[PDB]
């Protein structure tokens, strides 16, 4: 599913992400934009052979099981394919664990490089919510 911007903001809000660990809704929307272009089916292989999955490109090295990432964990206790669903519940629940792990949204390198220090509120500007 490719979310609209305001549609994704609203789904994230409903799942308790606006201001989760202090990170306003625009932070999450912006991260999603640059991680997946709002496509729940996005997958990308990493150099290390781990894979990033879904709207927030959650990585198989620590967070989900895909069966092909040697020496990995599955700290969200989820198959990585659950992160590709049209329903973002699994991605949001697992993002909450990630952003609580000590480095906040710096866990997302694309958030650090493309969202952090920007007018992230622009990502939810105009949205009803
Ligand atoms: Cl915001
Ligand atoms: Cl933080």
């Amino acid at each position: 599913k490719v979310f609209g911007r305001c549609e994704l903001a609203a789904a994230m809000k409903r799942h308790g992400l606006d201001n989760y660990r202090g990170y306003s809704l625009g932070n999450w929307v912006c991260a999603a934009k640059f991680e997946s272009n709002f496509n729940t089916q996005a997958t990308n292989r990493n150099t290390d052979g781990s894979t990033d999955y879904g709207i927030l490109q959650i990585n198989s090295r620590w967070w989900c099981n895909d069966g092909r990432t040697p020496g990995s964990r599955n700290l969200c206790n989820i198959p990585c394919s659950a992160l590709l669903s049209s329903d973002i519940t699994a991605s949001v629940n697992c993002a909450k664990k990630i952003v609580s792990d000590g480095n906040g949204m710096n866990a997302w390198v694309a958030w650090r490089n493309r969202c952090k220090g920007t007018d992230v509120q622009a990502w939810i500007r105009g949205c009803r919510l």
